[PDB]
């Protein structure tokens, strides 16, 4: 497991300028008990993990990688920026004390290139390069903005927050930070007139994120931890930037697609949980993180599990399941005849999402530590 071989086989020879280099191969299930699973051109190109000795836990076979990720990090640096330095982002903390000044600054110390906005590199991996920049944006206000129904409205997260929701909605002096997020707005509504109307779709998801309470912790079945789950995760938003990474007009409620649209969502959350298990339940073993709140937990319960280690097998086993019934929900919809070319890019391109989702809790830091660094 070579640093050299790994990044030599991903991308076709032809790519290599546009190729972003995987630094790390977390397996998430290295000590849980497979052996009886098996899991056997403008804007993007095609990743080939298969191909590489990179942990793989997914039947997906179709990833791909954005082509102007290195075009798409300025935005988002300027607004982690502009948080860093903003006066009310300073005295705008959480519940847990930590104010958005705060939670910016830590970001910001990553490297640009191995930030939470890498992962638009992988799941939104469709988005030419104007777009590509609002949504590694929107990324850093998912970061900013978590959590942030927690507080008043009229504590002073409570205004900053309400304040971010008027100017995605449309609505004196204004702080730089404030133009920025102008400028964002802007740019999505900008893009709309183009082509497409899912723009406004994510901003409007993004106000959701920001008043959406979460449905508390009593799990009596997954199906009930998959439903919180699917707020949790902002699955709603992602669904909406998928559509505008596409310049798509598709309706994302359609009930036709609600089916294979809710299995995508488990398959995000299963496989989310099953990389960051380790990370948040060293966080709550520590006594970081309050609660443990993951999948894997929750199957351990409900099935009666000796440890965690037979719990994330079972949690990869419905993992698998779900992606069966994917595979077959979307040859359905094909044989069936009820989907247009527009229906049927958006649904490969939330395909893309899911495997994608996969590669980049794999390659990327944040979930195999240190440990999981290439030579």
């Amino acid at each position: 497991l070579t640093y050299t071989e790994v990044n030599q086989n991903l991308a076709a020879r032809e790519n290599a300028s546009w190729f972003s280099p995987v630094r790390f191969a977390y397996d998430w299930l290295e000590d849980a008990p497979i052996e009886h699973l098996t899991a056997v051109n403008e804007n993007s190109f095609s990743i080939s993990p298969q191909l590489t000795g990179l942990p793989w836990p997914t039947s997906f076979t179709k990833v791909r990688q954005n082509r102007h990720w290195r075009q798409s990090l300025r935005i988002s640096t300027q607004l982690l920026e502009l948080f860093a330095a903003d006066d009310t982002s300073a005295q705008a903390v959480r519940r847990n004390g930590v104010s958005l000044a705060r939670i910016a600054s830590h970001e910001l110390q990553t490297d640009e290139e191995d930030r939470f906005t890498k992962f638009a590199t992988y799941i939104f991996p469709e988005a030419n390069e104007e777009r590509m920049k609002l949504l590694a944006a929107t990324i850093v206000y998912i970061i900013i903005f978590d959590d942030s129904w927690e507080m008043h409205s009229e504590d002073t997260l409570g205004l900053v927050r309400d304040d971010f929701i008027r100017r995605l909605r449309g609505d004196e002096h204004q702080t730089p930070l404030q133009q920025l997020i102008n400028s964002t707005v802007q740019g999505f509504k900008d893009q709309d007139k183009t082509m497409g109307n899912g723009g406004q779709e994510v901003l409007d998801r993004l106000i959701d994120f920001c008043e959406h309470v979460p449905p508390q912790t009593k799990f009596a079945t997954m199906g009930d931890y998959l439903s919180y789950r699917l707020i949790d995760v902002a699955f709603p938003y992602l669904l909406a930037c998928i559509k505008f990474s596409l310049g798509s007009s598709v309706n994302v409620e359609d009930p036709k697609l609600a089916p294979i649209l809710r299995l995508v969502s488990d398959h995000v959350s299963l496989v989310n949980d099953l990389a960051s298990y380790d990370k948040e339940k060293r966080a709550y073993d520590n006594g970081s993180a309050c609660y443990l709140i993951n999948a894997v937990d929750v199957a351990q319960r409900l099935f009666s599990l000796p440890s965690a280690a037979e719990a994330k097998a079972l949690t990869y086993s419905m993992q698998l399941l779900v992606e069966a019934q994917i595979k077959t929900e979307l040859d359905s919809l094909v044989a069936g005849g009820i989907l247009s070319c527009e229906e049927l890019r958006f649904l490969d391109a939330a395909l893309l999402m899911a495997s994608g989702n996969v590669f980049y809790s794999v390659v990327s830091s944040r979930y195999g530590g240190k440990a999981a660094k290439l030579e």
